[PDB]
């Protein structure tokens, strides 16, 4: 029908025509009204493609509706799922150059696609193969070109009083209280070349050992009760990841002879030994140590505030700075090329908890919008050795805190059956490419809201490039043909013939 | 005289433990007049789990029972240190503790008179109560929101069909925290004069009995067959001609049927003034 001097489309199905009325075909002037958006939203739109059957009508969507909430991208291998995300993320920037986009790239593909755009960054997770090599910083307003990048490790201070307990799993009698007493006292131990000790308020010192040697075993009690009730001297440097193993033993191999004077007994020491074994094992390794920095260094400003500032500083590196402050980059790409399938959940399901905690504090006055892109999320969104839903408590918190405090999520994947059905219910829009199996095409049925069956019964036969869209940003569903990105992502994984021919 | 308890299996004063601990069971030693804190459960648990009999005509602190009791003290400790649980719950004690043996039933019956109101005859200062829960996480809600509806049912029984005043309960997003005894308020409510309004979008996640104890129905658009089938399997007063309309309804239009409608109706609903906040988000503003 007409509104003022144009037309408008309304979806409601109870009307019908009268007998004798004449039937007429539709044109590219009415199709462009059936598949269009409002006028209120037109100056905030983004182009995605063209309609498949006819190919005379272009498709637009509104940034607000599309991204104020969470979004899902699904599809099998080799059908066009990585072109879509680069198209979208680059077209958001080219239109709103004051944006904030963060990308978790676990394959190293999404850097070749942002060549030619300002305020880009590129960080790799690990150590440099070479050592005496340089890395070149860039300035503001400079167009991104490859051959600029940086490296990074993650310290161990930024895992808290709880991450370490979870990572070590004290599963028997007398490991827990000792491992608590050690973490509570780690801020009063001093360090030298290769030995650990304490320093009293007045010069005197006393050594600690890790083998239960009886030398000077008579003053423990009174050199330990003080450390236990906050009486010894403090320090200002973070020690390494082995003072922990050195304290867990001298807190578990102590007793008292009925003859006054303490003794570092041998029986109790065995009740704690295995924790010492494993906490030693996690230093002579090539995987954990390549990513994490278990060496010890930095400031430890007093005030009982030495666990929080590490989190607060590690969050501002990946996710961004508070409002008002000056943040250099606007696009951040994180590369996890070198990261094992074993330490992925533990590490990548803690930065998100950090972000949740900090975003609860910043509030609505100090928080800045950001888009966060998560690739192959069926690898780290469910802690495998967390076999009860009592332990999946990260997405369920971050989604709500973000919906409240301006953080948007994009979830991309190719196996929606290895993914809980409450992750796929907090979404308000859906993009799906061809799915080949029949058990990954029921997990979507079971969990969708705003579709039907005639748009789902034509997903098994979608060609390469074509998709199907529905949700709260589309008036009626559409089958759509996506347009190619220039430049796109990389795909150089491996090819045999070449090497065999060399 | 006094005696001091610990949380760790230390050897200090592990001989005169049973002598002090048997009087505790036999209710022979002293009591107090103030509520203690929450963390103080782990010490009692550890002491009741790590005590054994010694050969030196005394008592001993074992370590083969700590390994049995350990998984519980752990969650207690990790729960008393969260920053999203203690800002809702008050884990500090300090209040008065009465005598007689009825100290739980006077704490329970003082938070119900604050949320759900007092009984008949007394003076209350409000007729409308709006509880806001924007600060409560999405993983602690089921427990704490089912606790309240389990507390509001042990008291209507002890109050009766005489001293009870009739109320109305508006429950929004009820499929998150409404699901034997966990749902007694939907069954034993008509006797104690309480009526529920349940608003929800996923009716397939409710119990077929809650969705059958309802007399009147208001249905807006509903696009999923997994939900239509439930509404139909539970429906009692209607037809199957108005079920086909529910999938093509616009906004503001509804289908209504039950006991207050002599023949089912399709309705267009009036707008409300002043309306609910129902604000939204806008990103283009902050960065443009
Ligand atoms: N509109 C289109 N028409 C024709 N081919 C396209 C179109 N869009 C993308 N393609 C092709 O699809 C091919 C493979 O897409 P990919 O980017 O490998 O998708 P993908 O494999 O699902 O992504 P991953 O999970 O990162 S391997 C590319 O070689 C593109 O040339």
């Amino acid at each position: 029908k007409r509104e003022l001097n144009g037309y408008v489309f309304i979806s409601e199905d109870w009307r019908l025509p009268a007998l004798g009325s004449s039937a007429v075909p539709l044109t590219s002037d009415f199709l462009n009204i059936i598949y269009s958006i409002d006028k209120e939203e037109l100056p905030k739109a983004v182009e995605l493609g063209v309609d498949s059957r006819t190919k005379t009508v272009k498709i637009f969507a509104s940034v607000d509706k599309l991204l104020s909430r969470h979004l899902a991208v699904l599809g099998s291998t080799g059908y066009g799922k990585s072109n879509f995300n680069a198209l979208l993320t680059r077209k958001v920037s080219e239109k709103y150059p004051n944006s904030r986009i963060v990308i978790f790239d676990i394959n190293g593909e999404y850097a070749q696609a942002f060549t030619g755009i300002p305020n880009v960054k590129h960080t790799i997770l690990g150590e440099s193969p070479n050592v005496d090599s340089l890395e070149k910083k860039q300035q503001k307003g400079e167009l991104y070109s490859e051959e600029y990048y940086c490296y990074k490790k993650i310290p161990y201070q930024a895992l808290g009083f709880a991450g370490l307990i979870k990572l070590l799993r004290p599963s028997d009698k007398t490991q827990l209280p000792a491992l608590r007493n050690a973490l509570s006292a780690i801020n009063r131990t001093h360090f030298k070349s290769r030995n650990i000790y304490l320093e009293k308020d007045d010069g005197e010192t006393f050594l600690l050992y890790d083998d239960c040697r009886d030398t000077n075993q008579s003053k423990l009690a009174e050199w330990l009760d003080l450390l236990r009730r906050r009486r010894l001297k403090r320090t200002n440097v973070w020690p390494p990841f082995k003072s922990l193993a050195t304290l867990v033993a001298e807190f578990g191999c102590v007793a008292a002879d009925r003859s006054n004077g303490s003794k570092r007994d041998a029986f109790g020491f065995s009740n704690v030994l295995p924790l010492v074994k494993i906490i030693q094992q996690l230093a002579e390794d090539i995987r954990f140590k390549s990513i994490v920095n278990l060496n010890g260094g930095g400031e430890l400003a007093d005030g009982g505030t030495h666990w929080d500032k590490a989190m607060s500083d590690e969050v501002d590196y990946f996710f961004g700075k508070e409002k008002g402050q000056e943040n250099d980059w606007n696009v951040h790409i994180v590369n996890m090329k070198n990261l094992a399938q074993d330490h992925a959940p533990m590490l990548l399901s803690a930065l998100l908890e950090m972000f949740a905690e900090i975003l609860f504090r910043r509030g609505q006055e100090r928080s800045y919008p950001t888009v966060l892109l998560l690739e192959e999320a069926h690898h780290y969104l469910r802690d495998p050795y967390a076999e009860i839903d009592s332990q999946i408590k990260a997405y369920e918190r971050l989604a709500k805190e973000g919906r409240k405090f301006k953080c948007s999520l994009i979830v991309s994947t190719q196996r929606p059956s290895e993914l809980s059905p409450t992750v796929l219910a907090m979404c308000s829009n859906w993009f799906s490419l061809r799915l080949t199996n029949e058990r990954d095409l029921q997990a979507l049925r079971y969990a969708m809201e705003s579709g039907n069956e005639q748009i789902l019964k034509q997903i098994s036969g979608l060609p390469r490039g074509d998709a199907v869209a529905f949700g709260s940003a589309f008036n009626l569903p559409v089958r759509i043909s996506i347009n190619q990105a220039r430049p796109g992502p990389k795909s150089s994984d491996a090819v045999f013939s070449e090497e065999w021919a060399n």
